[PDB]
C-alpha cells in the first residue's frame, strides 16, 4: 500500500518539473502542514533529502521548520509578560511566539550575499523553555526551492465579526490577531508560489493520543516527562486552534498557490482518503 510519502512524491515529481519548465527564476515554495503527531515533520525531511539528491548541484534548495523562527528565550519572557493574562501566550508554542521580524528579513533577502541565514532553535536550553542556538544554517542563494514545515501552516485569521465567534474569544483573541503575520507574510502573500502539502485526520482527538503515546516511550526510556494530565493540559493548548481553523483551511485546498496535496490519515498514520486540487 501508498504511504503518504509515495503519495507526496508522486505529487511533487509531477509539479516541481512543471514549475521549472516555465523558467521562472522566484523561489518555489513548499509548506507542509498537519497536526501535531501527523508525521508531516519526517515527511517534509523525507522530500528535503529527495530534492537534494534530485537536483543536488542544478538549484539551491532549502528547508525550515516554522519553530526555527521561535523567538529568543529572552523576548518569549518579554511576550510572556506582554500578554500576562493570556495563558495560550505563556512559553514558546502557539502563533505570536516567534519572531516574525526576523522571518520578514529572511524572506526579503530570499526574494532580493552568497548565502542567507536562518535561524534555529534549541529547546533544551533554559530547563527546557528553550532558546535560539549561536548559530543557525546558510542556505545558497539564489534560493530555488524552499521547504517550510508547521502544525499550523495555512491557518487564516478570523476577519469579519470576530466577536460572534463563540470559538474565538478569551486568549484566542490574541492568538487570532498574531497568526495575520504568517498569513500575510507566507500563505497569503501574492508574491509566493507554492506547493501545498495537507494532512488532516479523521478524528481530532487523535492529538492527545499521538502525544501521549510519544511521551509514555519518553519516560520508559529515561522516566521523565509529563504525567497524562500535563500532556492533556499540553494539548489543551492547541485545541482551540484547530477547532477554530482547521475545517476552513482543510477543505479550501489552497495552502499551495499553485496546487495542493490533501492526505487523510487516521490513528495508525494510514491513508484513507487523497485529493489534489490545482486551482484554476
Amino acid at each position: 500500500s501508498k504511504t503518504v510519502l509515495d503519495y507526496t512524491i508522486e505529487f511533487l515529481d509531477k509539479y516541481i518539473p512543471e514549475w521549472f519548465e516555465t523558467g521562472n527564476k522566484c523561489p518555489l515554495f513548499i509548506f507542509f502542514s498537519g497536526p501535531q503527531g501527523s508525521g508531516k515533520s519526517f515527511t517534509s525531511i523525507q522530500i528535503y533529502n529527495h530534492l537534494m539528491e534530485k537536483y543536488g548541484g542544478e538549484k539551491s534548495i532549502g528547508y525550515a521548520s516554522i519553530d526555527d523562527f521561535y523567538l529568543t528565550h529572552e523576548d518569549q519572557l518579554k511576550l510572556n509578560e506582554q500578554f500576562k493574562n493570556n495563558k495560550l501566550l505563556q512559553g514558546r508554542g502557539l502563533p505570536g511566539t516567534h519572531d516574525m521580524k526576523l522571518l520578514q528579513e529572511v524572506l526579503n533577502t530570499i526574494f532580493n550575499q552568497d548565502t542567507v541565514v536562518l535561524p534555529k532553535y534549541d529547546k533544551s536550553q533554559f530547563k527546557g523553555e528553550g532558546d535560539r542556538c549561536p548559530t543557525g544554517q546558510k542556505i545558497k542563494l539564489p534560493v530555488d526551492i524552499f521547504i517550510l514545515e508547521g502544525w499550523f501552516l495555512g491557518f487564516n485569521p478570523i476577519l469579519q465579526g470576530i466577536e460572534n465567534n463563540d470559538l474565538l474569544t478569551g486568549d484566542m483573541v490574541d492568538v487570532n490577531a498574531k497568526l495575520f503575520f504568517y498569513s500575510d507574510l507566507l500563505w497569503r502573500n501574492p508574491e509566493i508560489k507554492s506547493l501545498g502539502i495537507v494532512f488532516t485526520t479523521d478524528n481530532i482527538n487523535n492529538v492527545y493520543g499521538w502525544r501521549l503515546q510519544q511521551e509514555h516511550e519518553l519516560i520508559s526510556k529515561v522516566g521523565k516527562g509529563m504525567t497524562d494530565e500535563q500532556v492533556h493540559a499540553f494539548v489543551d493548548r492547541y485545541m482551540p486552534s484547530y477547532k477554530l481553523y482547521l475545517n476552513d483551511f482543510v477543505r479550501s485546498e489552497s495552502l499551495g498557490s499553485i496546487a495542493t496535496l490533501t492526505l487523510g490519515i487516521d490513528s495508525n498514520r494510514n491513508v484513507y482518503s487523497t485529493k489534489t486540487r490545482c486551482i484554476e
